[PDB]
Order: structure tokens, then sequence, then C-alpha cells
């Protein structure tokens, strides 16, 4: 309503915007249970990234609080049970990360075709293997996307240059709007057995967890590339490693995991495994558009 | 026409289909080289088979020496040249791979995924570290525009690159039609964020990338070198990583293959693969057909 709180490091724009807006602004960072509460005393609006722990407490304490924002998705370090039982309303910027996660996903791709980290890492261990290296060219292969929300039609028309088939599948996005950006839809069951490489860009529900399982990966051809930058869990972890053991999946791309950081280190160590912390959304302009979505927002709602 | 590395089936379709007959065998040693190269006017040889000074002067009929693939340096040029032997490669056939790890390569330089991947596998979480960039909205350099510069340049515009660049060969008509907005060298330096090199290997080339012309670029230029070493003066680029000039550099190729100084390769804002912008199966096999059509192409 005037005073908004930032407990974690955003991009200078979002403080730029809300105060253009009219309203006052603290910015603050690693701040503990007790410093936030007595922040948020006088705030009616506090926005977080990943870091700040918007807990039961947190929210009870905040009387004034009327707006919680998350520069990014994923409203996981939010207690929205609490917020809806406290009338305080939840917002964030799922479009802000949009290109980041699509770019990332496009150079997992490449990076499994071309083992271009397991290169790096032989490069520096000192060595020059040439020959226990050989890649495969992207041209003229079937990339399989299974979510067609922005992130998987960002996805496409980038690996569609590439001269990659992409086909896919979304229940949301009709056969016809999916052939406007190229992507041929086609039913679950027969994409697997035509990909070479298979991107998940889905919402994490119960119907998506574990999309990628025993009894679809068997569905797979053999050699089948995967590459899950979107939500830990989509992907069955522990049919993924199966899968990467027996070689019906010859590499995967995680930027996500079921635990982060993840604590079973099974499919990081693995050798066709290439990984990142999370970092789909970590990048100097997505953190600008996130910042700025939602002091865009908040400026709304005054 | 004699095989004497490991090819495709389809190298003897085109050679017999245009009226040659055809030998094949592999892992031949130094005397089975003298010989079993006894009648054939040709050999197309790889990688593996080394056509030394030795070899070409016991073969009396050889009047030409194919290689699928680029770079000769299995094949003595001064030899084959003193015997007056025609020695042909083939690189277009080698072309998508190399630009689809240049693109992949690019890619690797805005998020640093070579870099997370290892900190991971050390059991590190570092976000903070690992903070990239878009590659939406940037500039990319591409000095070079043959087959390789022009893929490049198409599969980069997909992600929303400014693709600019030179080649004294290519018009800026040519350039135009794949996207590439030519520029003389001067101009090009100071719009980077991004520049590629897929040049020949020339004294004109030689050190394109040198201090003077990383002075003249953007701070924080990210520099890929999937060409051939000595392109980018490697001197020049350690120092404008070290000063932060250059933030990142993605290598293929070096001036001495294995590298012996180990500062960029050792760098942490530097990505390199051991030359393997040919070492895709589908190269190897476009290289073992372009090379049957050019000895085809006899008449
Ligand atoms: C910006 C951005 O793309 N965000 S996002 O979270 O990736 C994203 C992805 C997709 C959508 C819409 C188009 N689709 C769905 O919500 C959807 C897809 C699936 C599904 C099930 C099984 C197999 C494949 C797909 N089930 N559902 C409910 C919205 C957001
Ligand atoms: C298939 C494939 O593309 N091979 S390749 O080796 O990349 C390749 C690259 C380019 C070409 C032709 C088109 N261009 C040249 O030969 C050229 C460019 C330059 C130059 C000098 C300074 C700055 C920028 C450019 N000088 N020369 C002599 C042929 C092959």
């Amino acid at each position: 309503l005037r005073k908004v709180l930032i407990s974690d490091s955003l991009d200078p724009c979002c403080r730029k915007i809300l105060q253009d807006g009219g309203l006052q602004v603290v910015e603050k960072q690693n701040l503990s249970k007790e410093e936030l509460i007595a922040e948020l005393q006088d705030c009616e609006g506090l926005i977080v990234r990943s870091a700040t722990k918007v807990t039961a407490d947190v929210i009870n304490a905040a009387e004034k609080l009327q707006v919680v924002g998350r520069a990014g998705t994923g409203v996981d370090n939010v207690d929205l049970e609490a917020a809806t039982r406290k009338g305080i309303l939840v917002m964030n910027t799922p479009n802000g990360n949009s290109l980041s996660a699509a770019e990332l996903t496009c150079g997992m791709i490449m990076c499994l075709a071309r083992q271009i980290p397991q290169a790096t890492a032989s490069m520096k261990d000192g060595k020059w293997e040439r020959k226990k290296f050989m890649g495969t060219e992207l041209n003229g292969k079937t990339l399989g996307i299974l979510g067609l929300g922005r992130i998987g039609r960002e996805v496409a028309t980038r690996m569609q240059s590439f001269g990659m088939k992409t086909i896919g599948y979304d229940p949301i996005i009709s056969p016809e709007v999916s052939a406007s950006f190229g992507v041929q839809q086609l039913p679950l069951e027969e994409i697997w057995p035509l990909c070479d490489f298979i991107t998940v860009h889905t919402p994490l529900l119960p119907s998506t967890t574990g999309l990628l399982n025993d009894n679809t990966f068997a569905q797979c051809k053999k050699g089948v590339r995967v590459v899950n930058c979107a939500r830990g869990g989509i992907v069955d972890e522990g049919a993924l490693l199966r899968a990467l053991q027996s070689g019906q999946c010859a590499g995967a791309a995680l930027d996500v995991f079921t635990e982060e950081p993840p604590r079973d280190r099974a499919l990081v160590d693995h050798e066709n495994v290439i990984s990142c912390p999370h970092l789909g959304a970590s990048t100097k302009e997505a953190q600008s558009r996130c910042g700025e979505e939602i002091a865009v927002q908040f400026v709304d709602m005054v």
C-alpha cells in the first residue's frame, strides 16, 4: 500500500519502479527470522527471490502485510497456506525467466550432443583424448518437447534452426497452435520411440511427477538424451539412473532436482550426466525482467 | 583407388557409379602401404593413415591423395607436391559439425555449463558464481563467412542475436541474404558481445584477435575459436582474460595441439575441447561422400 521491503538481492530496477509508483522502499539482504519480522512491522509489501523464507511465523508477525512478491518462478519459499489464511496476496513473475530457461535448455542439448562439459574437464585434467570423444550432429535429429508453454515454444524455435525435427505434447495447446510454432503434436505414446532428445517444460503436478519413468524410458529409443531444466521430479530420478546405467539413456542434463542441493549424488556423479545448480533463471537479464515485472504488479495494485 | 582408412560404405558407391574400380581394407603397415598402392591413380585416407614421403615416393602411379576431413597434418604436403601429386580434402563435409560445436560454445560462454558441471561434480552448489547472461539481443561478430560462418549465423539468429561480420571474399549482398551485415573489421570490435572466427589460417588471419584488436573490443567480450589455432593470438587472449577485457573464451583449437602452455586451458573462464569440431559420425560419412564425388570429377 505505501511501504515495500526487498529482502533478497534484486536488480536495482525493482526499487526504481516502486518509487516511481509512489511507494517507500527498504532494501535489505541475508536477514534472519527476527530481523525480517522487525523490518516488516511497517511494511504492507514484501519482495523476495528464493533465499528469504516467508514462513507461517513471518506471515503471522507482519500485521500490515498485504502482498508477497516473488521476483521469479516457484513460490516454494512462501507459505501459500499461511498467506491465504491471512488474506495476503502472493505474486510471482513466471514470464520473466522464460528466455533464460529456454537458452539454458538449448545449451544443455548442445552440451549433451558434443560432450562439452566432459571435454573441458578432460582438457583441464591436462589430457588430450580425442579418440575417447565422439559427438552427434543435431541436424536431422528428433527433439521431443513435453510442455508447450512459452519455455517449450522458445526451445522449439531455436532447435528448429539446427534442423531438428520438433515434436511434442501439451494437453492445453492444440495441434493447430503448436504447428504454427513448428511443433508437431502426437499422443505421448507416439512421441517416446521417435525422440533422439527429450526436454521437459511442464509445471510440477501429480500428472507430471515421474512423467519420464521406467515404463516411458522403456518406450524410448535406445540412447535417448534427456534434459530437465523445468522442475525436479518430472523425470523420475531413480528411473533415470537405471536408464543411464543400462544405456537406454545415453546422457542427461539436469538443472533441477527433487532435493536442492541434491544429497543423493548418483545422478550428478554419473559420467553421462551434465548439471547446473538450478541456473535456469540465473542471468542478469532474467533477474532484471523479474524485478521489473514484480515492481509493476505492486504499482498496479496501488 | 585404394581406401586406406575406416570409411563409410557410400565412398565406394559414388566412386563405382562414376566408373572407377575400388580396393578397401584398413590398419595397413609401412610396407603394406609401399605395396597395395601398386597400380592405382588415387588413395583415400582419413586421420589414421600417415601419408609420409616414403609412402608417396614408393607409389609412382599415385596422382591424387584424398582426405576425408579438414586438415592434412597426416599428409606430407611437401612430398606430394615434389612428386606432382594432388592432395584434396573435404572441409564442407565438416561444416555442420563445426557450426554446431561453435553454437554450443557460444551457449556455454553465456551460461558456464561446463564449469557448473565440474562444480556440481565436486559436490558444490554455487549459484551466485555461475550467474550468467542472455544471448537474446546480444551482438555476435562472425569473422569468416564461408559455409561454417553462415551456418553459425542462421542458428544464432534464432536466439535473437544480432549477427554482424566480415569476409573479404564474401560480398555484402551474399552475407545480407543469410542475415549477416558486413562492416569493416575496425567497426566490428566495439559492437560485439561475442566474437567467433571461421576463417582459413593465413598470414592475413594469424593473430586476427590480438592485443590491439582486443583493446578495440567492448569490455567483457566473449571469444570463440572453433576454426584453427593461431587465429586468436593466445598470448593476447590470456592478457585479455587476465584484465577482464575478455570475460570468457571457448577454444576447440590451439597453435600447438595438444597445447603445452596450459595457462589458457586452466583459466576458469576458458572452455575447451581437444579439436572435436569434426568429431561426429555424420561429419565422417559426409566427408566420405564428398571425397568420392571429387575423385569422380576427374573429367
Ligand atoms: C513460461 C512457461 O513455459 N512455464 S512452464 O511452467 O514451463 C509451462 C508449461 C506449460 C504450460 C501449459 C501450456 N501446459 C500445461 O500446463 C501442462 C502441460 C502438461 C503436460 C503433461 C504431460 C506431458 C506433457 C505436458 N500438463 N499441463 C497441465 C504452462 C506453463
Ligand atoms: C567450410 C568453411 O567455412 N571453411 S572455413 O575454413 O571456415 C572458410 C572460411 C571462409 C572462406 C571464404 C569465404 N573466406 C576466406 O577464405 C577468407 C576470409 C578471410 C578473413 C580475413 C580477415 C577477417 C575475416 C575474414 N580471409 N579469407 C581469405 C572459406 C572457408
